């Protein structure tokens, strides 16, 4: 079985040499490892801090048990600094084990707006990173199943052109076996009354309106986590090696040439218990957006002003750990009548004007006039280092909103006994950072600051979207099922205005756990860390391939793009491999 093939003893890899070392056995790391070992000549070693969890039981395998695993040893639970918005620390849920955060997530499978991905090439200069290319790799990864008569009847719509059927990641409609709740169709009807679209397939390139969606699970409803999809079918390959239960602490760099070269990694569990392993070709970082940047910083790749005071010699000065972008989530929950019983999830991808409603003119006024003031403030807070380059990101977001009308907020609906909305502003203007606070990697002492709500439009947009969730819960056809709000319930008057909501939100939100950007893929002059093939600037044989590299947020759930991203980067690595013979 797979468990017997996994390595646990540090001495089984210590001192050996492999072609590629992948730090982190998560979504991008395992997709890359499987892809690279298709060629029998390439040897790959994956080093994962956690272990095999995919067959544990329903706590991992059933998507309906979402949330039960939090706080366990399968959850890294990274703590933020004390946030300025509320003076509290927040926990960042993140999977710890083979498959990473795909072990503990909600399984939602959707794609962004075409214009968002196209801007990676046209605005950020990443040649080849456009919707057409990324979507093609997304389809290649995908193994979707169309909905059946019962599922269609509940509200599903599936455009066959927009889904791959021959790929690797099993995706299909979640179906617990009970009846589907009629609240999903009631919500659709309520938004249809306001001229909002319904049933568009959210994998097609224009996520807008209210629709149901596929989930990453097999037809028998077992979670399609990355280790089940990419590692389980290929674990017997003799060139694929997986070491578990150990942390990668830093990259080993040789400086006896013009340009520094990555030759291996140092791994371990504590400062007194560390081992080295070497790479013939390249070291690939895939430890997650909260960790990959810190691995660079421990290794002497990052800002001198951060590293020098810690007693670390700066080999390459780069803006590692800046440009962190995560979203904020708040909840609106209502009791329903018995008539609404049944399973089902749906989401409203709402545009800027749909979110703000009659406040749209005022919200547009801010968008048009404060971009520069906002960029200066975020830079003064340490979220980014170049005001001009940050202004360009903001102008790009303004373009998406005013010219492309992309979805600005997401209202995610859960039923199964209640009407529960989790809401989030998809496009934050705040920028945060993550930096180490000690030289020892195994101390795990770092400062992670997303700077939630320190940009005024993020606060206004979140409050507007959450107020919209309360409004739509007791509107049109939903009024038949509404049996009283429970959250906020007594904690915020039912007729609260927008300014009241803005005062309530900072005390009642959670991270959305979608942090991207800490090793941003954009030109060096725009504040980038990696180039368009994910190579770290100024270093040979080192790439960062995970959620740290997307330079922007997106109007969707990110698994469809991250699986595509890893496949596209793996092709680039395969070409370079043939070049270095
Ligand atoms: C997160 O925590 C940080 C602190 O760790 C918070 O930041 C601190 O916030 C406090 C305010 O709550 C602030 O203290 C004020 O400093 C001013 C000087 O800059 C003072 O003028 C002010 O004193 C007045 O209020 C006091 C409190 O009631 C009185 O005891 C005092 O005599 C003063 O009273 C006069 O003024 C008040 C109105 O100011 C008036 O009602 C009275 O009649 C009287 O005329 C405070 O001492 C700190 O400077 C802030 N910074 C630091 C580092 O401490 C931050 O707000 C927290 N964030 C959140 C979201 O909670
Ligand atoms: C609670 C939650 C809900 C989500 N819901 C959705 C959803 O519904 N739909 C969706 O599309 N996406 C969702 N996501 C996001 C998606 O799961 C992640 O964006 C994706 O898994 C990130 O992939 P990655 O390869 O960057 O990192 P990960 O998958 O996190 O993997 C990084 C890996 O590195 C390991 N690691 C960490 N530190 C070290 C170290 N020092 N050395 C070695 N290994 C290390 C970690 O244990 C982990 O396995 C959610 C995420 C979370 C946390
Ligand atoms: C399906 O999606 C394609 C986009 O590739 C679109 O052209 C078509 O109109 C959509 N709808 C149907 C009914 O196929
Ligand atoms: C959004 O609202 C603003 C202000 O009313 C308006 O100028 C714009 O045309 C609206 N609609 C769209 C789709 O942008
Ligand atoms: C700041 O970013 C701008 C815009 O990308 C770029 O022209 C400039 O060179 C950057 N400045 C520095 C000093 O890096």
């Amino acid at each position: 079985g797979i468990e017997a093939s996994l390595l646990t003893d540090p001495k089984d890899v210590s001192g050996r040499t492999v072609d590629y070392i992948i730090a982190g056995g998560g979504l991008t790391g395992l997709t890359t490892a499987a892809r690279l070992t298709e060629n029998p000549n390439i040897s790959v070693l994956v080093i994962e801090s956690g272990s095999y969890e995919s067959d544990r039981g329903p706590i991992i395998e059933d998507l309906n048990a979402y949330g039960d695993i939090f706080g366990s040893s399968v959850d890294h639970a990274y703590e933020t600094v004390e946030l300025a918005t509320n003076n509290q620390t927040a926990l960042i849920r993140s999977g710890n084990g083979l498959g990473g955060s795909t072990l503990v997530n909600g399984g939602t499978w959707t794609r962004p707006h075409k214009a968002q991905v196209d801007s990676w090439e046209t605005v950020f200069g990443n040649e080849g990173w456009n919707w057409d290319n990324v979507a093609a790799y997304s389809l290649q990864a995908e193994r979707a199943r169309a909905p059946n008569a019962k599922q269609i009847a509940a509200g599903h719509y599936f455009n066959a052109s927009c889904h791959g059927v021959n790929g690797t990641v099993h995706a299909g409609p979640r179906d617990t076996g009970d009846d589907y709740s009629p609240i999903v169709k009631a919500l659709m009807s309520a938004v249809e009354d306001r001229g909002v679209p319904t049933k568009k397939d959210f994998g097609c390139g224009d996520p807008h309106g209210v629709s149901m969606f596929p989930n990453t699970l097999h037809e028998d409803q077992v979670r399609s986590d990355a280790a089940r999809e990419w590692l389980l079918p290929n674990y017997q390959r003799p060139n694929l090696q997986v070491l578990t239960g150990q942390y990668v602490g830093k990259v080993l760099l040789s400086q006896n040439g013009t340009t520094p070269r990555a030759v291996g990694v140092e791994f371990g569990t504590h400062k007194g218990n560390t081992h080295n392993v070497y790479a013939k070709h390249e070291v690939l970082l895939a430890a997650g957006s909260a960790v990959s940047p810190t691995i660079l910083e421990y290794s002497g790749i990052g800002m001198k002003s951060i590293l020098e005071p810690l007693g670390i010699d700066t080999v390459v000065d780069l803006p590692v750990g800046l440009n962190l972008q995560d979203q904020t989530t708040a909840t609106v929950r209502s009791r329903i009548t018995s008539a609404g019983a049944g399973q089902g999830q749906a989401a409203w991808f709402a545009t800027f004007n749909e979110t703000f409603g009659d406040y749209s003119e005022k919200a547009h006024e801010l968008l048009n006039t404060k971009l520069e003031q906002w960029a200066e403030e975020a830079v003064a807070r340490g979220g980014f280092h170049n005001t001009t380059a940050l202004l360009i990101q903001y102008e790009n977001y303004r373009d998406w909103i005013v010219n492309h009308n992309v979805a600005y907020s997401e209202l995610f609906l859960d039923t199964a006994g209640v009407a529960s909305f989790d809401v989030w502003d998809l496009l934050p203007f705040t920028r945060g950072y993550v930096h180490i606070l000690d030289k020892d990697p195994y101390l795990h002492h770092f400062a992670y600051d997303p700077q939630y709500f320190l940009n005024e439009l993020d606060l206004l947009g979140q409050a507007a979207a959450t107020q919209l969730a309360r409004n739509i819960s007791n509107s049109g056809a939903m009024q038949t099922y509404f049996a009283g709000e429970t959250i906020p319930g007594d904690n915020l008057a039912y007729d609260a205005d927008l300014s009241a909501w803005t005062e309530y939100i900072p005390y009642h939100f959670r991270p959305n756990y979608h942090g991207v950007g800490t090793c941003s893929m954009m030109p060096k002059e725009m504040g980038g860390v990696v180039d368009n093939a994910a190579r770290v600037y100024g270093v040979q044989g080192l790439r960062v391939i995970d959620g740290s590299i997307p330079p922007t947020q997106m109007s969707s759930h990110v698994m469809t793009v991250f699986y595509a991203m890893a496949l596209k980067i793996s092709d680039a690595i395969l070409e370079d491999y043939a070049s270095m013979q």
